[PDB]
């Protein structure tokens, strides 16, 4: 069964790429009527982004919390940023204050140097190393261990947490992008991959040069990746959402659009067609290891319901449960 | 008008102090049950704390804004662990999601080995060092500005919000610290400077110093204290409900317990008695110049209905009001 | 300035008339998304629906009380088949619990015979004057009247209300159809004469026979239409959209059409056309004494969010306000 | 395991009988408290009442649906003011929208002139009379099928639901009344015979009978008893409870206090004293064959926490469960 996320656009949204037409003021209101959306509709989770142009994603996953009851928050976390220990206790506050609905997505981000702005300075070299001390600390921190650690970049002393998550051995942990070097600091740490939605073929590939790194360090990894969606009653109809999507401003394999790609931010390619069609390739990247599934659309409240009425009934989807309360 | 606050005790809660009996357990949905008593009894505000012991307070807060409408948070800050940047995104954040219903509390650290904790290793002086800076750049922050600066401990280059806080020049700013580096840091920066409950005299004198180190600096600054409460029908009730709250482990001044300081929990006095007592003493200290009162108890629900049911009738309380919703 | 509403489809909903193609599941989950969609959009209010085929709407309309703000709830109330007693407590009770949001409409209706499905078989002649003997009390019962009466079909006996509504004299009261003997009990008991959505001329006429009956008892009775919306970027599209409303299965007046009346059931006719000319056909029923409009749309999530951007931003409409707490 | 329910005090609450002295307002927000207290610590669901003291229980009930995710409700159901049919419609709803979390509570009626408000004008005989006929008719239209029935109180004609409840074959039916028209309608259309709460003696006979009146219907029933409670940690600080609870204005059983019975309010008798002594009274009743108590408190809020922390622990009770959405 395939775990279906859709996503919360809390760096803005509306019907047009690249431009303030028809464009959809972002609030609370809106934020909560995806999630509920997201809830209501099946989805496992709904992924929440990071960068200073979004509002704060764990304040916003924290606060549609009493609003829905089984959908999963995937908060991004940017490590070099943040100390080791803090991002360990408000990852353990909102595991337990969601009743085990908190997901973590490992974030280190390259371009831009918005790091400086933040005052972080470390090399290409230093980030990805100091990635993988904090989430070292992290992972330890986690699992009741008291933690001493002194390393180049993260240093601290007798960090204890004095309440525990609820996920175990701690709430999943996801790591995007691709690089080489990342691969690393994942294979050797987190429990699923995602990746940009890429043509089977060098889909194909990513997973095994990450398969194997991971199996390196003996360990098993899973599979998630970050598409945008544009499906429809027929092609016909879905080719024309599509180009109306970019009107106010590409097909490199078989219904798959790099024309959401053609502005500064998302997920590059869609996955564009009818019913049956979407569900088709969305399967064969299923074939390929892929467990779970990031998707979006625009706007993001009414494509919600079209993957969920125009897709899920054409697959196999992991439909989530409301966990029971935590006996008193 | 008084402006009363409550308390969320996400570090525990029951009837008894220092000891597992009579305890009650502190979740979101318990956390939630008192933070919608407050927002329905009339307190302005309610204080979230800080530390190892508790919940993180922003994940808190951010839970309460859908179930909550004209309720504030008094969020602790702190200037050490976390970049001045992150911290003024994520404020940004909580006041827009809540439309303009937070209020931060500067903290900046104590002991033992606690600090030591999150990797941050600093000295008495350099930590009020370091707060100073930190406040500095996320007043200027959050006003729109870029910020270039590098001082003794906060190195930020190009830091500037993408979005708007909605409160201005800033959500307020409170503070404490008996501290002499402290008050001076607060009559500099801050909008409310916070003090323990004590008799009137040394709160006097407390109030006296700040409202001129402030003046100085040409400005009005503001205050309020922290007091527990115990009120009741008659003074007996009250002593034997403050006798019985110690049962399983001090009047400094006219119905002014400090009991509830005998373990390191909570704050350390507490006013004792019926109704048009305590209500006098509330009094007392509005004389002085005290506008806020940030009270609580134990259990921290039923005691928010005590306080609010036997004393509001007898003050003048500021009726906090639901904000109309921002126009889209 | 205009009061706009829209509508909780408790009979189903979806994207195609006629049909279980396109179908969309209608539970509290989608009836919140919908309340919520309009409270955060500006709707004054939202009219929930009456008959054997839709969800019961007092339940439907409570329900949504403490997920919603400052959205009214328009209850359709068919006189006939329950105690005006009753009728008149639950009202007070609707109104009380969402704190001035209630919102009451009169339906007899004729077809079908339904009402024998209900034990109820008076005469044509019959319903309208015991419908009339209903709201005589039911006006009377919320204004304090203790209220002995005993006409032809309703007999009381010391009726008197308990707790009153908030709203006064009592809730509103709006009064729907047109036939003849129906505008009677409308100009001498109800304050807002609703009515189906016809050409200009038809309407202003409707508008003449009302006004003048009303006039006769010495009141003022103001006006609301009923049509369903089909609003896009442009014209063209909006015709398209249109046809294929009714693809699995006109234009009376210029931009009306009855297409959607080719079921049996619904508003007859809706307003298709781009934005200025949707708006432009909005005034004009403005201009001859409408002061409220109840839109709908399929589907109803995502068309209340099209006539909320599309065209409120072209129109004066009345934004309404959360009403501030009662005081306790 | 036993069934703890507890109760909405629709009609007033406060910590003294009998006067305004202490008194608590009631409105939706503290219902809601309640509510939402009784679904967190356990209680299985809410009764909720009944008469022209009382907030509509439809309403009421179908106001905490958004915001409670186990709690049931059990609402009154009056035979002879509405029709058996919407009586039959609104069930469903309620069941529908809260996904099965409704139940029902026969209620007679009885005097002074108080039906004489809603217009019934019916003998003691007459309304038992038309109680059965009603209860009959609404159980057979929450089995989906049609009606025609005439008989001496109930006329309906093809009456017939378009929507179905979720429990099967129906929301639970309970039902009451010492009265002997009352056991025998109980034994035959009922499944819960809810009784006052009496000495064990008076009890046992009750139920005997109605075991037996009902076995020879063919068919098995289950007993509930309605107690107020005033539990504590001695009986000492116990009896001084019931006392003060009175003090502003009988025991007829080891720790069963009449005293609660002065004032026409409420249940008539109540459990007294501390945990280990009323859980004891609980088991005998428990033993008699009573898988259901119905508990209540003053004031409500704080008392359900009372009887959640000191009683539950010394009882086996039913942890009620979320029911997972149903699928879409």
């Amino acid at each position: 069964s395939l775990n279906m996320f859709w996503f919360l656009p809390t760096h803005g949204d509306g019907h047009y790429l690249g431009t303030e037409e028809g464009s959809r003021p972002v609030d609370h209101g809106y934020l909560q009527q995806i999630a509920q959306a997201a809830d209501r509709l099946g989805y496992t989770g709904v992924l929440i982004p990071t960068g200073r142009s979004c509002e704060d994603a764990w304040l916003v996953a924290a606060s549609m919390i009493p609003v829905t009851q089984r959908l999963k928050f995937l908060v991004a976390l940017r490590p070099s940023v943040t100390s080791p220990t803090v991002a360990a206790r408000q990852a353990a506050t909102l595991d337990r204050l969601s009743n085990g609905r908190a997901l973590f997505n490992l974030v280190t981000g390259s371009d831009p140097q918005e790091l400086a702005g933040d005052g972080v300075f470390l090399d290409h070299s230093e980030r990805y190393e100091a990635s993988a001390e904090f989430t070292q600390v992290w992972r330890r921190l986690l699992q009741r261990e008291t933690v001493d650690f002194n390393g180049k970049h993260i240093h601290v002393r007798g960090a204890k947490l004095l309440f525990p998550a609820i996920q175990q051995p701690y709430p999943p942990l996801y790591f995007g992008g691709s690089s080489d070097v990342a691969q690393e600091l994942a294979a050797e740490q987190v429990d699923l991959y995602l990746t940009w939605g890429e043509p089977p073929e060098l889909v194909k590939e990513k997973i095994e040069q990450v398969r194997a790194k991971a199996a390196a360090h003996g360990r098993k990894i899973r599979f998630g990746i970050r598409l945008h969606v544009i499906v429809r009653e027929t092609n016909d109809e879905a080719w024309q959402a599509a180009e109306r999507l970019i009107s106010h401003l590409l097909e490199i394999s078989p219904n798959l659009w790099a024309g959401v790609g053609l502005v500064r931010g998302g997920a590059g390619t869609a996955l564009v067609g009818d019913g049956p069609t979407v569900a088709a390739r969305i399967n064969e990247y299923a074939a390929l290891g892929i467990d779970s599934f990031v998707l979006s659309g625009y706007p993001h409240l009414e494509e919600a319901y079209r993957v969920g009425e125009l897709l899920f009934p054409l697959l196999d989807v992991a439909i989530p449960e409301i966990p029971q309360p935590q006996p008193l």
